[PDB]
């Protein structure tokens, strides 16, 4: 790990401290392309304008308050790894539990799933093809609609709503739900993948991680960054980092991967030491954290149990199974077993 570079266009960050701090300045750091580059929403908002925006959903991610689903969850999990037997685990699991557990809390169909999962994938970068500009449509208005329908779900919730000194725009309600179907619909999929890989590496970890579904949940958070990093962040001032002066508008690019691998900060990083006294900073750090940090700290660990308890052994036959080659995110395209 070495300072910040400037290359291509942006400096780089892999030192948990400095991108630690990186994103703690977030006045000096805005989260915010000023400019034009083309996640939406709050994700992508600023300081003041940003809690504005993150308040409205906000209430219905903590913890007591997903916790309030914690048998749903168990519930879905279960008929998922019931059979998925020779299956593959990611498509038929991995996938299926987040992408059902957001629909719900959300207000999206058993119908729309298909859809909106096949949607989002193409947003985070793991599909590409001509075919996606009627997806986005094709989308888009199934989501129009559900606006419309009911119930009390955050789509309900964000529906007849607005705040402050304007009336939220029906486009900007789209976005907003769209930031939260990119965070249930993916990423989950790997926290998910990655501990079974810890599994397939590491053959006699399970007994603790049963007793300790949590930490090591936790712990893999910090060995198998589901996101290895963050691109999108610019000077907005001229600052420094380390021995490094920042021009006003130069990119950031924060390695969020290798700062939860900083030796300065975790004993022995490189190994799966369970319990560490020290965060990671996998779900980020400050106003722009994870909302979604403790939904998916839950589905984590219920399907971790749901798996192991599933399980005899754990191997992961590799001459099927594939890494998505996205180097931004780290999970399994095909996970099979045996
Ligand atoms: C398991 C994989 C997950 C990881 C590793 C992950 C990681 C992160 C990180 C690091 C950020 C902050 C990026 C930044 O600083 O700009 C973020 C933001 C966010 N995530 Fe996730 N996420 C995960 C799961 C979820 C889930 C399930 C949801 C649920 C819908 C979700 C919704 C969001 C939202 C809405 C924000 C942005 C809040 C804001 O703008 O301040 N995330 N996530
Ligand atoms: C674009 C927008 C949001 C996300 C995300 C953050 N946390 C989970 N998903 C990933 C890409």
């Amino acid at each position: 790990l070495n300072d910040p570079v400037h290359y291509d266009g942006a400096w780089h960050v892999y030192k948990y401290s400095d991108v630690k701090h990186v994103l703690m300045n977030d006045k000096i750091f805005s989260s915010n392309p000023g400019n034009r580059y083309s996640g939406i929403s709050f994700i992508t908002m600023d300081n003041p304008e940003h809690k504005e925006f993150r308040d409205i959903s906000a209430p219905y991610f903590l913890p007591s308050k997903i916790n309030d689903y914690k048998d749903f969850i168990e519930e879905t999990s279960n008929d998922l790894i019931k059979n998925i037997d020779n299956k593959d685990i990611i498509s038929e699991y991995a996938v299926r539990l987040p992408v059902n557990i957001i629909s719900k809390i959300l207000g999206i169909p058993d119908s729309d799933m298909p859809l909106f999962k096949l949607w989002s994938d193409y947003i985070i970068g793991n599909k590409r093809d001509e075919n996606f500009n009627y997806v986005n449509n094709r989308m888009v208005s199934r989501l129009l609609e559900i606006f419309k329908s009911d119930s009390h779900g955050i789509i309900n919730v964000l529906a007849g709503s607005s705040l402050k000194n304007r009336k939220l725009t029906m486009d900007e309600k789209i976005k907003y739900i769209m930031l939260l179907i990119i965070g249930g619909n993916e990423t989950t999929t790997n926290l998910i993948g990655n501990m079974i890989r810890v599994i397939d590496e590491n053959p006699d970890i399970i007994d603790d991680a049963l007793k300790n579904r949590s930490g090591f949940v936790e712990e893999t958070l910090r060995y198998y960054s589901p996101i290895q990093f963050l691109p999108h962040r610019f000077a907005a001032e001229d600052s420094y980092i380390n021995n490094k002066k920042i021009k006003k508008g130069d990119q950031v690019i924060v390695y969020l991967g290798s700062a939860n691998r900083d030796e300065t900060f975790f004993d022995e990083p490189d190994l799966f030491k369970i319990g560490r006294r020290e965060m990671h900073l996998a779900f980020g750090i400050g106003i722009h954290m994870c909302l979604g940090a403790p939904l998916a700290r839950l589905e984590a660990s219920i399907a971790l149990n749901d798996i192991l308890n599933h399980f005899k052994r754990i191997k992961i036959d590799y001459k099927k199974s594939r890494l998505l080659d996205n180097k931004m995110v780290l999970g399994y395209d095909k996970l099979f077993l045996s």
